[PDB]
């Protein structure tokens, strides 16, 4: 996976709109994830209580989590691909303790979902085509660190 400099500064425009509201863009991602895929809550010790959109945008566990999944995530985005140090750290923490790496995919959905909801006038095609392969990018290189650890994700 390559993203022109050109992609990367797309990117990070929109990653810099994120930021501005951080907690509320990781609200709307979490509350899209569980929604999508609810699926994935059973296997969340501290969201499996989370029924209804009202609870899940009431619930702090929530709100905390989608701020640091962001905060993590922005991160390695600002690597701009170079990221093996911001990552690994990420990945042996998932890996140990059992996320399957396709949750990564529906999170990814769920990430390009929101910002262009909230960011239509500049979160275009272009813009959602650089964070596709940045995020793509992301789950390749999370799924090549998980081989080496055994797992299994």
């Amino acid at each position: 996976m390559v993203l022109s400099e050109g992609e990367w500064q797309l990117v990070l425009h929109v990653w810099a709109k994120v930021e501005a509201d951080v907690a509320g863009h990781g609200q709307d991602i979490l509350i899209r994830l569980f929604k999508s895929h609810p699926e994935t809550l059973e296997k969340f010790d501290r969201f499996k209580h989370l029924k209804t959109e009202a609870e899940m945008k009431a619930s702090e566990d929530l709100k905390k989590h989608g701020v640091t999944v962001l905060t993590g995530l922005g991160a390695i985005l600002k690597k701009k691909g170079h990221h093996e140090a911001e990552l690994k750290p990420l990945a042996q923490s998932h890996a140990t303790k059992k996320i399957p790496i396709k949750y990564l995919e529906f999170i990814s959905e769920a990430i390009i979902h929101v910002l262009h909801s909230r960011h239509p006038g500049d979160f275009g095609a272009d813009a959602q085509g650089a964070m596709n392969k940045a995020l793509e990018l992301f789950r390749k290189d999370i799924a090549a660190k998980y081989k080496e650890l055994g797992y299994q994700g």
